[PDB]
């Protein structure tokens, strides 16, 4: 399996931004999303499509149709500008598969 | 490539335990691990063969050595009692490869 994202986009601050991902996985298995900021190991915002894990804000959600997948940050602060990772399983078993991030940039 | 792991082991109170990972991939790359524990989120523990992210105790611990890496958790607390899945970069572009799990079972 392979999946593609943007590459960058940016975001003003208290504005809404959508970050897609695309594949044949995304048909099948739920993806989940990273955050990489600079000096930090990756940090899980959603997992399983929508769910958040503790801790992580609100003004993140995840949804999938078809074979898309997608991040929407609504209310941007200035925090939020890092690297975002989609994945899913992979079709070898073991396997996960990534896209290539997506780097945003919050502006304000 | 592909990563093996013992399917279970276990840990008395204030001991020391060291679940193991194998495969090709680790005499080149680095490994990372995740804490799974039910009804939660996967949580990095160690990544890049031996750095804790923030906020994790210094207690969990990484190294590797040939085609293994292993991650040593030294006093274990009755928290730790988790399922732990060490992973790493795959040979395929984009895609990481990961172990079965380990069950850790933490006594007294
Ligand atoms: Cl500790
Ligand atoms: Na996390
Ligand atoms: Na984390
Ligand atoms: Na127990
Ligand atoms: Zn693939
Ligand atoms: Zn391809
Ligand atoms: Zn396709
Ligand atoms: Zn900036
Ligand atoms: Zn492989
Ligand atoms: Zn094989
Ligand atoms: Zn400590």
């Amino acid at each position: 399996s392979e999946l593609t994202q943007d590459p960058a986009v940016s975001v003003a601050l208290g504005q809404t931004v959508r970050i897609t991902c695309q594949g044949d996985s995304l048909r099948s298995y739920s993806a989940s999303w990273y955050q990489q900021k600079p000096g930090q190991a990756p940090v899980l915002v959603i997992f399983r499509k929508s769910n958040r894990p503790s801790g992580i804000p609100d003004r993140f959600s995840g949804s999938s149709s078809g074979n898309t997948a997608s991040l929407t940050i609504t209310g941007a602060q200035a925090e939020d500008e890092a690297d975002y990772y989609c994945n899913s399983r992979d079709s070898s078993a073991n396997h996960q598969v990534f896209g290539g991030g997506t780097k945003l940039t919050v502006l304000g």
